[PDB]
């Protein structure tokens, strides 16, 4: 009680302080075999983290390992498997009836706690989203089971408070996903959670239209920035995994965009921000048109949409921030390949009108960025940085296999680059060999 709680103080301390261990899962599982009892003592870890003391109070580090390490046995225990990177997974009966047991304890004991966790930690953005990767273990049927609406909705209040409260890219996906979750996934609790869902979305695209207007009429403040920029990262995390059609988004995107080509001074992170909420709104749009039944007109007012966005992809590559172009260049490298003529795929060649090949113009502009932006000259940020150069080449790299640019071009570039391993590579490999 207080003897599980020193164990596992003691087990925070020896994650923290050693290097004998790197994460917090691999740690989790390898003592798992061995003290799964003390290791879901769910109740002893959610006291330490909510109780206040009498003498020696947890550090800010320590709690911020203990939330993770938590989080760490409630997916061992729900999944009943190491984590990946630790794989093979055939469960005898005992382990079974364990695993169900198990995920009925953690699922009524965070149902009622995870609010009040929430609640402590609202402000602590790495917490919080920690906190966060919970409910997708939860057995959410017991919502409607244990009489225990009460839970669920205080669970909203507090992610509603968390959105209101925060801008971190972390912090509004894990919000995003804990909705999605809570969702379609029960029809009992469905309309409560749409009905909190949608009315924090009216609160933000009323609060973001109105900061577009006042930026655009203006001269323009700190203040009318900040408004514009952080109600609009809100609605971009929820618009990837919420279709946020119903709100008329691309338009107000579209013009803050067309503002900034136009006089040039639109910061780059609303620009970036713009882009990506443009982009979810037009996947959304897709999906509604190939499942339905779409008319003429239906396809030739998406097409108007996707080309007048293409145009301004396009034209960002041109923006002088270069995280402006990187977005302009991955969403080019996406929608160019989605109404690809890949579109008619599957008997659907109702969609030939929202096909689109490239210009020559775009084409050139597209090995432009590649020259510029992926082979460049020149700790932990720089592998991090290569991954998406990686990421951006490969995006690219589809484009050229099928076509859609000059396959040719291309490659005369990755002659141009490969130069001193296909002129030296043999001599530098044989030298290294002996050594």
């Amino acid at each position: 009680m207080s003897p599980n709680g020193n164990l596992i103080r003691m087990l925070v301390l020896f994650f923290l302080e050693s290097e004998l261990h790197e994460h917090a899962a691999y740690l989790v599982d390898s003592l798992w075999e061995s003290s799964q009892e003390l290791l879901k003592d769910w109740e002893c870890m959610t006291e330490l983290l909510l109780e206040e003391p009498v003498e020696e109070a947890m550090s800010d580090r320590q709690e911020s390992a203990l939330i993770e390490l938590m989080v760490c046995t409630i997916r061992q225990a729900a999944e009943a498997h190491p984590p990946v990177g630790r794989g093979t997974r055939v469960l005898t009966a005992k382990e079974r009836k364990t695993q169900i047991d198990d995920r009925n304890k953690l699922t009524e004991h965070f149902i009622i706690t995870l609010p009040m966790l929430l609640s402590k930690y609202s402000a602590d953005a790495e917490k919080v989203a920690n906190l966060l990767q919970i409910p997708q273990y939860f057995d959410l049927e017991i919502y409607s089971t244990g009489r225990m609406e009460k839970h669920l909705d205080a669970l909203l209040k507090q992610i509603k408070f968390v959105v209101e409260k925060h801008v971190e890219s972390d912090v509004l996906e894990a919000c995003s996903k804990t909705y999605s979750i809570l969702c379609s996934e029960e029809y009992t609790i469905q309309n409560r959670v749409d009905i909190a869902r949608s009315q924090l979305i009216d609160e933000f695209v009323d609060r973001f239209n109105h900061s577009v207007e006042d930026l655009l009429q203006e001269e323009a403040d700190d203040d009318d920035i900040y408004n514009v920029l952080s109600t609009l990262k809100r609605l971009t995390s929820f618009h990837n995994a919420h279709d946020l059609t119903k709100w008329d988004l691309f338009g107000n995107c579209y013009r803050l965009l067309k503002t900034g080509i136009e006089h040039g001074a639109m910061p780059e992170q609303i620009v970036v921000q713009a882009l990506q909420c443009s982009h979810y709104s037009i996947l959304w749009q897709l999906v509604k048109i190939t499942d339905g039944s779409p008319s003429k007109e239906d396809l030739l007012v998406l097409r108007k949409t996707v080309k007048s966005f293409l145009a301004v992809c396009q034209q960002c590559l041109s923006n002088v921030n270069t995280p402006v172009k990187e977005q302009a260049f991955m969403l080019l490298c996406d929608l160019l390949m989605i109404f690809s003529h890949q579109l008619m795929t599957g008997g659907r060649e109702g969609l030939q009108p929202l096909v689109f090949n490239p210009d020559t113009g775009l084409q050139s502009e597209l090995l432009s960025f590649v020259m510029d932006h992926v082979f460049i000259d020149q700790e932990a940020n720089k592998i991090e940085a290569l991954h998406k150069r990686r990421n951006l080449l490969a995006a690219f790299s589809k484009l050229i296999i099928y076509d859609i640019v000059d396959m040719h071009a291309a490659a005369d570039i990755f002659k141009h680059y490969m130069k001193y391993y296909n002129d030296y590579g043999d001599i530098i490999k044989e030298t290294l060999s002996k050594t």
